[PDB]
C-alpha cells in the first residue's frame, strides 16, 4: 500500500461525507439532507388525559393553540415545500467545490460581527463560554468526565465566528484553545465513547466546517437558499450541528442500561435538532424588547407562522419517542438559554463583549491547552488561573 | 339548620383560615402554615447517576456550580433565618384586626402600566397572563379546565386592583363578571372533589387577606422588612402559587391517582409553590425588571437551586419541576413582562388571542362601560 498522505482538498472531503450520509428523502440530496421530511408532520388533537410517564411532561410544552396569547408570536402555518430542489444546492456545491482553491485569503478571519473581537483565541474562549452555557441548559453538568464532549461542542460553535479553513481543521494546523481536532476525537476515545459514536459525531463536524465554511468561501450559496424555507431550515440545521453535538450529549445523559445507533434513533435526533435551531428564531424576537418595538407583517410574519409551525410539531412527536426524557428538554432548551445566556444579551447591548467574570474565568481554565497555544495568546483568560 | 353567621368580619375571615391550615413548623404560626424550611435545606453533590425515570429530567436543570456562567446569575449564599418568630408576625396581625376599619383606594388600578382606566379591561389582561402562565407551566386550553383557568385569574388580578376581602366574597367584586362564588360552583361542575375546592377556597381567602392587611397595617411591612426568611414565606401566600397549584395538578395528573389532596402532597406541594415564587424573582432581577440586592440576589439562587433538587425525587416530579422553574421561560414570552420593561405600555390583545379570552367574559354582567371589552373575540 503506497503511502499518500496529501490533505484531502476540500471537494473530498465534501465526496467523503457524501459517501458516509447518503441521500437524504430526495435522491442526489447527499450528504446535506435529513431523513425525515419534516414538511409531513401532523398535529394530533390533544386529549388532555396523560398518564404520569407521558412525554408532554418533559420539556417546555407550549400548545400551538396558546400560542396567540403572547406577542412575540402568534398563530401558525404550513410551509410550502421547495425540499425536492437540493440537489440543485449540491450539484452548484459540486461545481463551487471543483474550481475552488486550496486556500482562501480571508481563511483564519474573524466573522463575529463584532469590531472588538479581533484574537481568535479570544473569540474561541467566548465560544467556550458559549458551549458549557449550552451544555447545562441542555440538561448536563460540569463533571471532568465530559470534557472533551464539550471541547466538542467548542468547535462547533467557532466556524460561525471564525472562517476555518476545512483543511486547516483537518490536517491539525488549525487549534482550539490549543486542541487539535485529532485531540478532541483521541480524547472521545478516553472518554469511553464508541468507535461508531464517534465517527458519527466526526462526520457531522466534517459536515458543520464543510458548510460553515462554503456559506463564507462560495457568495451564490445562502442566496440561493433564501427564502426556499424549507431548504434553507436544512442547511441552518447543518451549520449549527445540533445533530453531532446531540449524539454526544446523549451519550454523557444515557441511562448506563446501550449505544446511541442513528440507525435506530435517527428520526427522534433529527426531530430534537430540527427543534432546537426553531426555538432560536422565536426566542431572539424578546431580546431587544428586554434592552424596540416593531409591527410584524407580510412576508416576515409569514415565516415565524411557519417556523413555529414547525416546532410545534416537532414537540409533539418527541412525546412519544424513547429517549424523550432528553430529547424533549433538548429540543425547547432554546426558550430559556436564549435569555439568560451572555452571547445573546450581547448582541442586543451594541455588539459588544460581556467581561468573563472571575466566575466564569476559572470554570473555563481547564479547557485550555495553554502549552500550545501561539504568544500573541499567551495571555487569554488571565483571571482564571487563580 | 337556622341561617347563623350569615357575614363575616375580616377578623372572622382570619379565624377561618387560621382554624382550616393550623400551625406551621413553628407553634403559634396559624395561618402561616408551611411545614417545609428553606433556611435548612442542604445541597447535596450530583452523582451524575440517573436513570431515564430520573426527576432531574423534568423542568429546566441548572446546576449551582455553572451559574457563574450568565453574567446574569453569580454564586449562591445561605440566608440568614428569621422564621422561629412567625408567632410574633400573627399576633401582630391578630391585634391589628381587634380595629381593623374598609381602604380608601378600593377599586383603584394599581397596575404599574399608566394607560390603564378600566379595571375591568386590567381583568382581560390578567385574563392573557393566566392562561399564559396555565401554558407554560404544561397546561392546556381544553374547555374543562375553564373554571380552574378562572381561579388564576382571581388569583392575579389583586395585584392590579385594590380588592377588599369582604368585596371579594360577598359577589360585589366581579372578575369578568364571575363573582367569586362563580367560579367554587363551577369547580364542582368540572368534578373537582369538595375537599380539593375548600382547599383552594382557603388558598385564595388567605391571600386576599395576606395582601390586604399589607396596605391596610402601615407597620406590618417594616415589620417583615427586617426578617426576610419571614417576608419569603409571607410573599409565597399573597402570590397564592399553592392555590393555583392543587388546581393546576388536578387537571394535569393522571386519572388514576384519584384527586391530588394537599393533605397527602403538602410537602412538594410547599416545595413547588416556594420555588415558583424564587424563580420568579430571580429572573425578573435578573433578565431586567432587600436590605442588599446583590446578596439576595446570591440567596434566591441559593434557595433555588436547594428547592429543585429536592423536587428530583418527588412523586409528582413529572409535573412540579417545571412548575417550579417554569419563570424562567414565561418572564421573557410574556406580555405581562415585555410590557414593563418597554416604558410600561400595554401590548394590544390581535384578534387571535382575543378569541381564546372571549368565551372567560361573562358580558351579562359586565357594568355598562366594560360592555364592550375585548370587541374583537367575537
Ligand atoms: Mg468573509
Ligand atoms: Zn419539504
Ligand atoms: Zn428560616
Amino acid at each position: 500500500t503506497p503511502t499518500k498522505m496529501a490533505t484531502l482538498t476540500t471537494k473530498q472531503m465534501w465526496q467523503t461525507i457524501k459517501d458516509y450520509f447518503g441521500d437524504g428523502f430526495v435522491t442526489g440530496s447527499a450528504p446535506i439532507s435529513y431523513n425525515v421530511h419534516t414538511c409531513d408532520m401532523q398535529l394530533q388533537p390533544d386529549s388532555g388525559i396523560h398518564a404520569a410517564s407521558d412525554g408532554i411532561h418533559y420539556g417546555v410544552q407550549i400548545s400551538e393553540d396558546s400560542m396567540p396569547l403572547f406577542s412575540i408570536m402568534g398563530d401558525t402555518a404550513a410551509p410550502p415545500c421547495t425540499c425536492h430542489r437540493v440537489d440543485e444546492i449540491v450539484k452548484h456545491i459540486d461545481e463551487f467545490l471543483e474550481r475552488a482553491p486550496e486556500a482562501l485569503p480571508d481563511d483564519g478571519a474573524i466573522t463575529s460581527g463584532k469590531p472588538c473581537d479581533t484574537n481568535p483565541d479570544q473569540v474561541s474562549l467566548y465560544a467556550m463560554r458559549d458551549s458549557l452555557s449550552w451544555w447545562v441548559h441542555w440538561g448536563g453538568n460540569l463533571r471532568p468526565e465530559h470534557y472533551w464532549k464539550q471541547i466538542y461542542i467548542g468547535f462547533a460553535a467557532i466556524p460561525d465566528d471564525v472562517q476555518i479553513s476545512p483543511r486547516e481543521f483537518l490536517d491539525g494546523t488549525y487549534r482550539y484553545l490549543g486542541h487539535t481536532w485529532d485531540d478532541c476525537l483521541s480524547g472521545l476515545e478516553e472518554e469511553g465513547v464508541s468507535p461508531d459514536e464517534i465517527e458519527f459525531a466526526n462526520m457531522c463536524m466534517w459536515r458543520q466546517m464543510l458548510t460553515q465554511w462554503l456559506e463564507k468561501a462560495d457568495p451564490e450559496l445562502l442566496p440561493l437558499l433564501k427564502g426556499k424555507i424549507s431548504l434553507m431550515l436544512q442547511y441552518r440545521v447543518l451549520t449549527a450541528n445540533t445533530l453531532g453535538c446531540l449524539a454526544l450529549f446523549m451519550n454523557a445523559t444515557a441511562d448506563p442500561k446501550g449505544p446511541i445507533h442513528y440507525a435506530d434513533s435517527s428520526y427522534e435526533m433529527e426531530i430534537a435538532s430540527v427543534a432546537q435551531c426553531v426555538t432560536l428564531d422565536m426566542a431572539k424576537e424578546a431580546m431587544g424588547i428586554l434592552q424596540r418595538t416593531e409591527v410584524v407583517a407580510g412576508d416576515r410574519a409569514q415565516r415565524k407562522r411557519e417556523l413555529r409551525w414547525i416546532y410545534v410539531r416537532c414537540m409533539q412527536i418527541l412525546e412519544s419517542q424513547p429517549h424523550a426524557h432528553m430529547l424533549r428538554r433538548y429540543g425547547s432548551a432554546g426558550l430559556h438559554y436564549v435569555p439568560m445566556m451572555d452571547r445573546y444579551l450581547e448582541r442586543v447591548s451594541g455588539h459588544t463583549r460581556f467581561p468573563i467574570r472571575d466566575g466564569a474565568a476559572r470554570i473555563l481554565e481547564r479547557f485550555i491547552n495553554r502549552a500550545e497555544l501561539p504568544k500573541e495568546s499567551e495571555d487569554i483568560n488571565p483571571n482564571g488561573r487563580s
